């Protein structure tokens, strides 16, 4: 079901390699629901090419309209499993810290705050 499951760690590696070659100003992301969520839709794809100047506040309303959301639509983004401390951080610096050690940067969404 999951990302980490359908692919080996020699693959997701070998992507985010590629992704480096081919989209070198871009950060690799995962972005999946939470397996809970009973709200919120899924997203039409898993991996984002995200340009590594936009914060995570400016990333979170892409989301938001790549779900087509409306105003009072509630939603939540861990990284790395854990919540943002900042939505003003770059996605540049986000990346550096919080990567997996395939490379990607992964991120989960729900409606709750307590996934
Ligand atoms: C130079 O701009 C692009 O080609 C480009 C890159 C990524 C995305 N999409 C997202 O950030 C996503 F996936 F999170 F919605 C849209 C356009
Ligand atoms: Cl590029």
């Amino acid at each position: 079901k999951t990302f980490k499951q359908r692919r080996t760690f020699e693959q997701r590696v070998e992507d985010v390699r590629l992704i480096r070659e081919q989209h070198p100003t871009k950060i690799p992301v995962i972005i999946e629901r939470y397996k809970g969520e009973k709200q919120l839709p899924v997203l039409d794809k898993t991996k984002f090419l995200v340009p590594d100047h936009v914060n995570m506040s400016e990333l979170i309303k892409i989301i938001r309209r790549r779900l087509q959301l409306n105003a009072n639509q509630a939603f939540f983004l861990l990284v790395n499993g854990h919540s943002m401390v900042s939505v003003s951080t770059p996605i540049s610096e986000v990346y550096e810290s919080e990567k997996d050690e395939d490379g990607f940067l992964y991120m989960v969404y729900a409606s709750q705050e307590t996934f």
